[PDB]
């Protein structure tokens, strides 16, 4: 199976690409692979796969840690997520968020159920596993539980039938047989819990599966459209029909090569304690426990030699920032356009620990629409901050032309010397806010609400006769045939891609 | 000479450290100089020393670029302007900004008056130069002159006499005689030109010495007091009386080992066209000239085979990044502590265009204080942008103890997660504005009024009880042992000073 279709097929093309180590020896998981894992995040170093796991039984399970993180060289600095999509491993992050984008205009392709596949070589029914048994990470030590669930994928219909939702929301361990997770506004699976609770006449069918397709598991983590069936989504982005397997215990359908699969429900009505967990942005908050969804599991299936991924989440670069905010940003961008705004670009700047997203202009229509900073300013943040594609972020920096959003020291230089604080920036205090980033659910404010803004980066001839300055550096202040001398005399007078 | 006293012994210096380049085939003054300097300053390469500069003539002169410039190597990144101080190349910035500030509280030590040096080894009287036929560089393609003024010290002295400043404000060359440049409140220059201006009688007697003492030109870039003669404060950071040589047509003294001087006087009342100049923000607005301060030469001194020192100045890293932005931003450190402020530490950084200066707050004293985000950060902001120090400088980041603030990244983190735009910030619109970034001169307000703001980046238990967090990183997410075993095996495992 190809590696973007195929988890264990994935693993394989990180070995390939001497992108992987893997670690035969015993590894504790409390702890121990999660700060490995962390100090790869933290260096940009090679996936760590740990074959050997110490409370490891009867086939679960080995990790991956640090699936979707950065690679060290520039060339190939987003090679794992490229390994996510066929892509070659030197795609830029345009052509990864274009990709991503491309479904959106085709018509889906519906996935195709088979009889069986690797997931169910081997079963454990309610008699037979234990949660609390398993070789569950510790993954920060400040933890309020075993977080099981950092890369796996939620799968939960509505009452009706016709949207059935492929997201990734946290869960720990509660007991043998519950864990507890986030479940928010305005996540889907949080939208889909709440048709349920409405209905009031059972639980939530639900199943996680993990080491999932990696093409779907970067759908998981997009935040495609409301009532959007992620497989079919995929199935579009992929040119292919995913193969999807019936759970045993209900009716949704898994992927067929998934490692590990959990079946049971989402309860309507019970809760349990949920977190601390060191979070996105970098924190923990020990002692931080709050109550979360409660789900229960009867049945797990699982392929031989099952492999969990796992994300270290934290200070930069990780999984929480490469696709949350990579992929908020390139959702935020279609909605831009879908608006009319002349929105060409967008990111999420690392720098800002991914609460940014710079949106880059297309000044020549803006110019066209004849309006003021203060006018775009609110008409951009209100498309994007009243929709669910901007409840991550929290300022939007408006740049033109002439700024790589891709490349944060750009975005910085343009916030920094072309927005004026205050006159040049509209506060959204009515909107939804992200409650993990610190200064909200940990703030002066309320957790919820507000603490957004728009930042406008444009100068004010972009809006009116076009750009009135040159940069101060060396690719425009001085001519072509020049610079070209420079270049080809450098060595020679004395001075200093792949890597 | 030592090289801090010695702007010759400092080029031997740089060369004796493999931080130096000799050019010795021909370059030329116009563009070519300045864009392999900007090609310099843009990749942290070696010093460019432009030994055979076209248009040379009987001595006048060679051009070092890049004086106060970064190395490549994080173990002395800082060397070159360590050189500027005696101190070794590894210094810390820390360690670089407690020596500027070192001389704040001990007794000046004046000058020493010599009868010659060797900036008396050649004249040229007011028939025998054109500053119009002198390799005066153009630095950037739309500046607006030639900028013979980019890294010399302007000296003006009080009506009274007791006070003699040393600066670097920008000049360029108007016609054979005579320069113009900025002279802009608040800036001491401008002070002692406005003393003249209401006595009324004549103009401001002026030198401006090229190639001054290594020590000298980091005091002229420096806001010390109103009143304080930098000739005695280097005097007393130093520890040694600077040796100064009279001049010949005024009574201002000048350092003896200046590479060249130029003598002449400050109008009282002409003007003449200046600018525009590729500046510090990164910008030049082409065409953009108004009328600035005119002086007048009426002789020029020389050492024998003279070097004239330039700063290409525009997008990172330059003199105008590492000088005018770590010395503003020391000079803010010493002013808040002189005003009962908590503040332990600060800087520029880099990343804002070092537009921000980050405060490091020792937060057990503030939390002794018992007070509020609102209250602290008006107290802040009203000590600094009142004061001369706080002129180029726009945003304040407060932040606790655990941000390095000499590190951009973890001022970014901690601004981006712990600032909530709006409710955490409070902005100054009745203070004076730096009008050299684009949002303010070329913005959609006031030049020289407000635009500037308070971020506080402090965490609400820093005001109360103590930081409540830990970080999600491996430092501090995992215990001792762990951490030195992950290290200890990391290469066994399979993964990866000076440089
Ligand atoms: C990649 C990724 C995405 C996480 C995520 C993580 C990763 C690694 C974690 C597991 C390591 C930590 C927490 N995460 C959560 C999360 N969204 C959420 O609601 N709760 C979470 O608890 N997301 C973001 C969520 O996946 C995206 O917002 C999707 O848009 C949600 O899909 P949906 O649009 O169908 O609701
Ligand atoms: C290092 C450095 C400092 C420049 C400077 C440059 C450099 C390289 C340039 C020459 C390349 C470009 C412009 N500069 C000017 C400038 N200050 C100013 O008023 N006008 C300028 O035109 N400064 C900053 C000024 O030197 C500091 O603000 C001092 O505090 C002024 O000394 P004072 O406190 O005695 O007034
Ligand atoms: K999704
Ligand atoms: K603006
Ligand atoms: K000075
Ligand atoms: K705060
Ligand atoms: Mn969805
Ligand atoms: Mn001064």
């Amino acid at each position: 199976q190809p590696a973007h279709l195929c988890f264990r097929s994935f693993v394989e093309a990180l070995k390939v690409d001497n992108d992987l180590v893997e670690i035969n020896t015993p590894i504790d998981p409390n702890l121990e692979a999660a700060a490995i894992t962390r100090r790869v995040c933290e260096t940009n170093d090679k996936a760590p796969l740990f074959n050997n796991l110490i409370g490891m039984k009867n086939g679960l399970f080995r990790i991956l840690g640090a699936p979707g993180s950065l690679r060290k060289s520039s060339a190939d600095r987003y090679g794992r997520l490229a390994r996510h999509l066929a892509l070659p491993p030197t795609a830029s992050m345009r052509e990864i968020l274009d990709k991503m984008l491309s479904a959106s205009d085709m018509p889906p392709i519906p996935p195709t159920i088979v009889p069986t596949g690797p997931c169910k070589e081997n079963s454990l029914d309610d008699s037979e596993f234990d949660l609390t048994e398993l070789p569950v990470p510790l993954i920060h030590k400040s933890d309020g539980g075993k977080y099981i669930q950092t890369y796996g994928m939620h799968i939960v219909q509505s009452p009706d039938g016709t949207w059935t939702n492929w997201s990734i929301a946290r869960a720990m361990v509660h007991d043998k047989n519950h864990l507890t997770g986030l479940v928010i506004p305005p996540q889907h699976i949080w939208q889909i819990h709440q048709m349920w609770k409405k209905e009031g006449r059972s639980d939530v069918p639900w199943a996680l599966a993990f080491g999932v397709p990696p093409a779907a598991i970067m759908a998981s983590s997009m935040p495609i459209p409301d009532g959007v069936t992620e497989a079919g989504y995929v199935g579009a982005m992929t040119g292919s029909s995913l193969e999807l397997v019936k759970c045993d215990t209900n009716d949704l359908y898994v992927p067929a090569t998934s490692e590990i699969v959990l079946e049971g429900t989402l309860s309507i009505s019970e809760t349990g304690p949920e977190g601390p967990f060191g979070e996105m942005h970098g924190y923990i908050f020990p002692g931080d426990t709050h109550l979360g969804a409660k789900y229960k599991v009867n049945r797990i299936t699982y392929r031989n030699n099952a492999i969990m991924p796992m994300s270290s989440c934290g200070r930069l670069t990780d999984e929480t920032h490469t696709m949350i905010g990579s992929l908020a940003a390139a959702e935020i961008r279609k909605l831009c356009q879908q608006n009319d705004l002349p929105i060409t670009d967008a990111f999420a700047p690392f720098e800002s620990q991914v609460t940014w997203v710079a949106l880059r202009v297309d000044t020549e229509k803006l110019r066209a629409m004849k309006t003021t900073s203060e006018g775009f300013r609110k008409r951009v943040g209100d498309v994007v901050f009243n929709h669910k594609a901007g409840y991550t972020i929290h300022r939007l920096v408006l740049v033109g032309d002439d700024i790589d959003v891709y490349e944060g020291k750009d975005v910085l230089w343009a916030f920094s010397t072309r927005c004026r604080p205050g006159m040049d920036e509209t506060l959204f205090e009515d909107v939804r806010g992200f409650p993990l980033i610190p200064y909200m659910g940990h703030g002066n404010g309320p957790a919820h609400r507000g603490g957004k803004v728009v930042s406008d980066a444009l100068m004010p001839t972009e809006y009116t006769t076009g750009r009135n300055w040159e940069a101060a550096d060396f690719n425009q202040s001085y001519p072509e045939d020049l610079k070209q001398k420079v270049l080809d005399n450098w060595t020679k007078m004395g001075f200093s891609h792949h890597h």
